[PDB]
């Protein structure tokens, strides 16, 4: 008998692909490994990666030393992305805010089911 419910996600306590993780509901990730292997992994995994942030779902890139993965919270009419970035892999608990034009956006990818 295990309980199996303070624990949720398999990450720490703050990461990049850890806070993305418990944002999405546990959907998708997990396998993904890290944010520099995620569209790899996803797509390993059996998501669809393609590169167009969206309310619900996740930005990425391959640069950074562990990548670059920050919840989308929702994209702007405007044409700017509203993420978030828990710690990413610097700053513990830093919930790091961004703004993603849609120029940056083309080249973070994103991936759904």
């Amino acid at each position: 008998g295990s309980s199996i419910s303070h624990s949720g996600n398999l990450y720490t306590a703050g990461q990049c692909t850890w806070y993305v993780y418990d944002k999405v509901g546990g959907e998708i990730g997990s396998t993904w490994g890290n944010a520099n292997n995620w569209a790899a992994a996803a797509q390993g995994a059996g998501f669809t990666v393609n590169h167009t942030p969206s309310k619900g779902a996740i930005l990425q890139s391959s640069e950074g030393p562990f990548g670059h993965v920050a919840y989308v919270e929702s994209v702007n009419s405007d044409g700017s992305v509203t993420i978030s970035e828990m710690n990413y892999s610097g700053g513990p608990f830093s919930v790091s805010s961004r703004t993603i034009s849609a120029s940056e956006a083309g080249n973070y990818n994103y991936i759904h089911i």
